[PDB]
RNA sequence: UGGGGCUCGCUGGGGAUACUGCGGGCCUUGGGACCGGGAGAGGCCGGGGGUACCCCCGGGGUAGGGGUGAAAUCCUAUAAUCCCG
């Protein structure tokens, strides 16, 4: 770590929205580097739980963490 | 018996001159024509920018994605979707 004078950070987060299924996916502010990738057909176990809003809280809550 | 009409498509002569024909002359209401201002996704040609989709390459990033009412076939593990260049 090259000295940081802010000390805070900030993560640009994507939110690719379908009706098949929701993605959230936060970077750093450049784009250059993915922290974390997270969908909603990893939380649940079926295709017509993959959208809703549901998924879209749990999968925004893990890579969240 | 006497009078009329008859396809009724023909002809000769005289007469009228509105209309029509024809001939001549004359005029701008129609038409055409010109000049100047003017809008438009009219046509053609040359020039040029950006969107998004796709594709290909590098990086980052893992367990899916695709698809439906449910599913399957199919996409992805020499790495997809996704994100950045």
């Amino acid at each position: 770590q090259v000295n940081i004078k802010k000390k805070e950070k900030w993560g640009i987060a994507h939110i690719y929205s379908s009706f098949n299924n929701t993605i959230i996916h936060i970077t750093d502010i450049t784009g250059a580097e993915t922290i974390s990738r997270w969908s909603g057909g990893m939380v649940v176990k079926a295709d017509r739980d993959e959208p809703s809003p549901y998924a879209a809280m749990l999968a925004a809550r893990r890579a969240a963490e």
